[PDB]
């Protein structure tokens, strides 16, 4: 199943590959960025090779494609964190479980923004003891969502009297989504780390 | 999709109620009245639900290469009130909807023995006085002594501290249960409804 652009890893089932500035998949990360970012500096992104991440992921993927048919349920989002999350994101992925408690809360779970620029506040992405800041670029399941509220520990039911059948995931402004929220392991993808400094 | 399962219909979701006096029934019904044979079963109900079986099994590949064996699966005992059957069949087990004590950490709790999942605190009986329990395929792998608090279990070398056990128990020399604190670490596999 692992993507055939990806570097052989040696049997090995994780590691960090170094993109070039000048190839296509470093430039749209860095234009991805720089579109709400363009006040700080790229020191380097990482591609983010997580064998099994990636499959968990990929499962979750097919299950939401059959459940919902005819949708794009994954979206390209941001998530700003500290140095000392980067190891166990990179390893695990990301833990609701572990997550801040967000300034407007639409719900107890991990938070992915539209916008570099929200990621990249001191408050998420935290520079280290060398200035360095850290942000995921992140495929995230939203599937079909809606707004959410600070109590919700899983998606609202679409349906009141059918408690079980969920929404993938919450948003701050269904019409201009600026967040998701995603309640469950392996909907998160953490696919790029950029570090960057002002 | 397992051998002993039965048609769906080109269905991914079915709860199969099993006929009493078969085998797939016997052993179900004698892993419970080992330890609860004062109890009434009223049915056991096999879960046959495509999605977490699937994300399950992935778990449960990933974790024999990590483990480099094959003994990281045992069937242990989840009591839960009524209220979170219809969740539990269709999503698994959650470890954010949380009711009873998290003294060995912020997980799901799986019981060795179905009378200690047998209690009232766990196996909340309804109005008609009936009681739940699953039969669950929990992923315990490697696991150590848990404590409060912990939202995974602890590294297995401070060293390396993202290599992490399995899962945690209260006593690894004679556990009586064991938490784990990630989706699709546990597959609910049978439904005991039953009275005191
Ligand atoms: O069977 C159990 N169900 C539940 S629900 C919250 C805790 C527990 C629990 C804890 C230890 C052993 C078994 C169980």
């Amino acid at each position: 199943n692992l993507p055939e652009h990806w570097t052989d890893m040696n049997h090995q089932l994780f590691c960090m590959v170094q993109l070039e500035p000048g190839q296509s998949e470093y430039n749209t990360i860095k234009d991805k960025f720089t579109r709400t970012c363009s006040s700080y500096a790229i020191e380097k992104i990482e591609r983010i090779q997580n064998a099994f991440l990636w499959q968990s992921y990929q499962v979750k993927k097919r299950q939401m494609d059959i459940k919902n048919d005819h949708k794009n349920n994954e979206r390209l989002l941001f998530h700003g964190t500290d140095a000392d999350s980067v190891p166990y994101v990179n390893q695990h992925g990301f833990n609701r479980s572990c997550a801040g408690k967000n300034a407007v809360s639409y719900g107890k779970g991990t938070y992915f923004a539209v916008d570099a620029s929200y990621s990249a506040k001191d408050t998420y992405s935290k520079p280290d003891s060398n200035g360095r800041k850290h942000m995921y670029v992140v495929r995230v399941l939203t599937g079909v969502f809606t707004k959410g509220r600070a109590g919700l520990v899983t998606p609202p039911p679409k349906n009141p009297h059918n408690p079980t059948d969920l929404f993938d995931s919450v948003t701050n402004n269904t019409r201009s989504p600026k967040l998701f929220v995603v309640f469950f392991d392996n909907q998160a993808y953490p696919e790029y780390l950029i570090t960057f400094t002002a």
